[PDB]
């Protein structure tokens, strides 16, 4: 579980979205594990513009926060699942470090801002959705 709270936009895992979400949709893409749904109230993250490689992810299921290296964001074999079937997943950043399924949507930061979300795991290896190239987030 968890979302990016900026302006009026909420941002989820599309595996992770409710009917909320999809009643007030404002873009989605299956490929990136990305949705973008509307609020009502004003969100106070700051996304991060940058080319940044290391920075700071939440893990839910070791109730911590970690240091990581990350890719840059790429196209990156995802097995199939009870959401998507077997794919190529684009804009994903890997790195070493602890995840779990229920790990989804914890925010990746770096000294910039928002990063991304917890999307891909396993084998001792953590997977982030990017959203720095998402610009009309802020505006
Ligand atoms: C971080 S979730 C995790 C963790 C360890 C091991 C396995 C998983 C499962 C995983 O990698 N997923 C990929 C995600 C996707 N972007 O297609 C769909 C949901 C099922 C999540
Ligand atoms: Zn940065």
């Amino acid at each position: 579980s968890g979302a990016i709270y900026v302006g009026n936009y909420r941002v989820v895992n599309r595996h992770l979205a409710t009917h909320n979400d999809w009643a007030n949709l404002v873009w989605e893409d299956s490929s990136r594990d990305l949705l973008v749904s509307s609020t009502t109230a004003q969100g106070c993250d700051t996304i991060a513009r940058c080319d940044c490689q290391t920075g700071v992810y939440y893990c839910s299921s070791r109730r911590k926060h970690y240091p990581v290296s990350f890719s840059k964001p790429s196209l990156i074999f995802v097995e199939a699942s009870e959401y998507y079937p077997a794919r190529y997943q684009s804009h994903l950043m890997l790195a070493v470090g602890h995840s779990e399924p229920g790990d989804c949507g914890g925010i990746l930061r770096c000294q910039h801002g928002v990063v991304g979300i917890v999307s891909t795991g396993g084998n001792g290896l953590v997977g982030f959705a990017d959203v720095r190239d998402l610009l009309w987030l802020d505006e």
